[PDB]
């Protein structure tokens, strides 16, 4: 069964790709701190927030993640707001502070 994709030949990874191709966001550590975070294929706020939670071992109802200086759903997507990579994101202790 002849395909011609896997014999058309030309394969290879050239370095057709920038560094600043991708997303890059700041989930502000709410205590005087910024940590670079970076966005790759197309990921909305969940990840961001969840791989935070990971980090400081405590998950997202127990951080209320702002961004662009207001809070949101995650699935609400960065550039559904106007805002995106260089953007920043700020996670406070639980939703209503307790």
């Amino acid at each position: 069964m002849g395909d011609d994709d896997s014999a058309v030949n030309n394969n290879g990874s050239s370095p057709v790709n920038n560094q600043g191709e991708h997303i890059q966001v700041k989930v502000r550590s709410p205590d005087g701190a910024e940590v670079f975070f970076k966005i790759k294929r197309k990921t909305k706020l969940e990840k961001l927030m969840e791989v935070y939670c990971n980090r400081l071992g405590q998950s997202m109802e127990a951080v209320r993640f702002l961004y662009d200086g207001d809070r949101i759903h995650g699935d609400n997507t960065p550039e559904q707001l106007g805002i995106e990579d260089g953007d920043v994101i700020d996670a406070m202790v639980q939703q209503t502070g307790g």
